[PDB]
């Protein structure tokens, strides 16, 4: 095979068994296995908890000189396992362990998959810097194609979409198999992007002013997720309108929602400009903007024609909101810091920001839309709208930041 071909195949199959499922796992067990949104929440939960972990066990990979291609494999083994067992949990403790489990295995591969290219594409004379753009963006594409494949079979409903993720996850262990070997004594005196966090880089928590900033970042963050968590089950709630229960956003949510991921990713394209033209402050400001725009256009929006219209909108919108904010935070972040920690406050926030929001955001948001069910009916207007309303003054607390001096 060809290396470029191998690692884009990998990168494919790597996502595409996490979007088999993620987005669509909620109203799955909201309408399937009747679950409240507090669970459903809580087992979305487990994803941060993972991933705020991930550099621990991505470092101890580096440090006691385990092979990625190797430690990757086991992962995906026993995230394949995982999710044939999730297929069958029917009660949420177990869901939310089964899943605390493949999220422990899958997220060190988010690093994982990272390292095994670099260092297969210099081993064969390859050119990192232009050669990495054109393998992970295979990954979206297989991210979006599985919520696609999985929408269109009719799984989004089904514990199918689990075996889809069973069966991604074991194919892209055997494939693994085929990837050329690279001694880890090759992989040496590169210092682990995993060493810039640890327990010195809470030494960043000693400014008052960047402690207070990261909270509210946390705070922001908390909600970055909501979205993927739950648009799906809102989307699905229309079931009960027999004007639109035959409507292929109310039957067909995941590709209507897959608008989000499509515009997360061409929204980074308008990045540059954005950065340069207004700056880093006005940057956060519209990323919050654009979070409040999200949530309203949410709560107003129907599978009507100008329902419709407000949905796509805010699927639109929310490209802007998450690229956004994730690069004016670290850039602000960084631009506050000595040049020495300025790497590893990039890498504090954004942890901080998706992994500690994630956890916060998933039992906060499942709480919410469980209080909001009465009789198993949600309603979304008022779910939507409370989420809107914290959007709109976590931009009076960013702006309350920034003037203060």
């Amino acid at each position: 095979m060809n290396l470029k071909l191998q690692l884009k195949i990998l990168s494919f199959l790597q996502f595409c068994l996490w979007g088999s499922w993620l987005t669509t796992l909620g109203s799955y067990m909201f309408v399937t296995l009747k679950f409240d949104g507090a669970s459903i929440g809580a087992v979305y939960s487990s994803l941060g908890i993972a991933a705020v972990f991930m550099p621990a066990l991505l470092g101890i990979v580096a440090d006691k000189w385990l092979s990625a291609k190797w430690v990757y494999a086991i992962c995906h083994t026993i995230g394949a396992i995982t999710l044939f067992m999730a297929a069958q949990v029917t009660t949420p403790e177990a869901m939310f362990l089964v899943i605390l489990i493949n999220s422990f295995a899958y997220m060190p591969t988010l690093g994982l998959i990272n390292t095994i290219s670099y260092y297969r594409l210099q081993n064969a004379g390859m050119d990192i810097v232009t050669d990495f753009p054109p393998i992970r963006i295979w990954g979206t594409i297989g991210f979006i194609m599985a919520m696609w494949v999985v929408s269109l079979s009719g799984f989004e409903l089904s514990h199918m979409q689990l075996y889809i993720g069973a069966a991604l996850s074991a194919i892209l262990v055997l494939f693994t198999l085929t990837l050329p070997h690279i001694p880890v004594a090759k992989q040496q005196a590169n210092q682990s992007w995993t060493t810039l966090l640890g327990l010195d880089a809470f030494a960043l928590f000693k400014n008052k002013r960047m402690a207070i900033f990261f909270i509210f970042s946390m705070l922001l963050g908390a909600e970055l997720q909501i979205t993927n968590m739950f648009g799906n089950t809102f989307l699905h709630s229309f079931d009960k309108d027999p004007m639109f229960a035959s409507s292929f956003i109310v039957q067909h949510a995941s590709i209507i929602m897959s608008i989000s991921q499509i515009s997360e990713t061409l929204f980074i394209l308008t990045i540059p400009f954005f950065l340069s033209r207004y700056g880093i402050k006005n940057v956060m400001m519209i990323s919050i903007v654009a979070w409040i725009l999200r949530f309203a256009l949410f709560a107003y929006g129907d599978p009507t024609p100008f329902g419709t219209v407000l949905l796509v909108l805010s699927m639109i919108v929310y490209g802007c909101a998450f690229d956004f904010f994730n690069i004016s935070g670290s850039v602000f972040v960084e631009k506050e810091v000595s040049p020495a920690i300025r790497a590893s406050a990039q890498g504090m926030f954004l942890m901080m920001t998706n992994g500690f929001g994630c956890i916060l955001g998933g039992i906060v948001s499942g709480k919410v839309v469980e209080m909001y069910t009465q009789n198993g009916i949600t309603d979304w207007q008022t779910v939507w709208l409370i989420f809107a309303g914290y959007s709109v003054v976590l931009a009076f607390a960013f702006m309350a930041m920034f003037k203060y001096k």
